[PDB]
C-alpha cells in the first residue's frame, strides 16, 4: 500500500517520499511509466513492472505488516500476495536509497508528458 510503501522509503532513504519520488522523473510518481531518465528513476521504471504481476491483491491499497529490525526492512506476510507485494516495494525502497548519489534534483517535477516511451515489462 502506499501508506507502507512511503515508511520504507523514508526509513530507507531517509528522505521524505512526496518531496523526492512523488513526481521524479519518467517513471517514479504518478500515472505513468515513461522510460529511465536516470537510475533513481529506473528504480521506479522496475517498481512498477514488479506491481504489475501480481495478482490476489491491490498494489496501492492492501497494507501488510512488516519490519524494520536492526536497520532492515523484513517483510512477514505469509499471503502469496502481500508478502510478495512488499518484496516488490522493499526492493525500490532499496534501489531508490542505493542510487541516491546519481539522484538528481534538476527532475523532482518533470513534465510526464515530454519523456521518451516505455518498454516493455
Amino acid at each position: 500500500s502506499l501508506f507502507e510503501l512511503g515508511k520504507m522509503i523514508l526509513q530507507e532513504t531517509g528522505k521524505n517520499p512526496a518531496k523526492s519520488y512523488g513526481a521524479y522523473g519518467c517513471n517514479c510518481g504518478v500515472l505513468g511509466r515513461g522510460k529511465p531518465k536516470d537510475a533513481t528513476d529506473r528504480c521506479c521504471y522496475v517498481h512498477k513492472c514488479c506491481y504489475k504481476k501480481l495478482t490476489g491483491c491491490n498494489p496501492k491499497k492492501d497494507r501488510y505488516s512488516y519490519s524494520w529490525k536492526d536497520k532492515t526492512i523484513v517483510c512477514g506476510e505469509n499471503n502469496s500476495c502481500l508478502k510478495e507485494l512488499c518484496e516488490c516495494d522493499k526492493a525500490v525502497a532499496i534501489c531508490l536509497r542505493e542510487n541516491l548519489n546519481t539522484y538528481n534534483k534538476k527532475y523532482r517535477y518533470y513534465l510526464k508528458p515530454l519523456c521518451k516511451k516505455a518498454d516493455a515489462c
